[PDB]
């Protein structure tokens, strides 16, 4: 077993203070941060957007590499 | 060192030497002026392509074309 769990660090509570602690702790626990289904859309990015001298290395280094990191 | 004309056969007269020589620089047709011509970049074809993001060609095709001189 290697989860981190949670600690209580001080303090011995019943069980029901116990439940009432994971009650409030698991209702106030954050929702579906970091979505599952943030799809790829490229259309119209900031790096099309930008003037590049046609020897620019940025066009290697910022546009082909952004346009292809996947 | 100039490439000069030759007469390779017989030997013409004064006068037919500059009859010969006459027609033949009439026969130099041309521009009259020849330079090297203005630059015009716009709507060349290699900006007309369709490049991969990728593509070697960005580099050996699109960028020499326009950077060449």
């Amino acid at each position: 077993d290697h989860e981190a769990h949670i600690k209580v660090l001080r303090g011995e509570p019943t069980p029901e203070e116990m439940a009432a602690l994971m009650a409030v702790l698991a209702s106030a626990g954050g929702g579906p941060a970091e979505p599952v289904k943030k799809e790829r859309n490229m259309w119209g990015h900031p790096v099309d957007k930008l003037r590049y001298s046609v020897f620019s290395w940025q066009r290697v280094t910022l546009l082909e590499r952004t346009h292809m990191r996947r």
